[PDB]
């Protein structure tokens, strides 16, 4: 009842168009002949929600320099998680994850 699209779907002006799945973005909008056309998200990135945006997000660096190993690793649809590479303690807790681990 009220002049806003569903959430399966977003504005492209006075349109409503479908949204791309988790793991894609929009490559061109929808019109009278076409459909919303959605590529994978670019290596490196992901959405995990169905999204009526042309970019991704970025993936989380697990950078092995601060004792990091990728715990999961990044997919198109999910954010990597880091954690300390066997062998490594962690140093740093930033809320429910590991930003440093040290040897020992």
């Amino acid at each position: 009842m009220l002049p806003s699209c569903k959430e399966d779907e977003y504005p492209v002006g006075s349109e409503c168009c479908p949204k791309c799945s988790p793991g894609y973005r929009v490559k061109e909008a929808c019109g009278e002949l076409t459909g919303t056309v959605c590529e994978p998200c670019p290596p490196g990135t992901y959405i995990a929600h169905l999204n009526g945006l042309s970019k991704c997000l970025q993936c989380q660096m697990c950078d092995p320099a601060m004792g990091l190993r990728a715990s999961r690793n990044c997919s198109r649809t999910e954010n990597a998680v880091c954690g300390c590479s066997p062998g490594h303690f962690c140093i740093v807790q930033d809320g429910d994850h590991c930003a440093a681990c040290r040897a020992y």
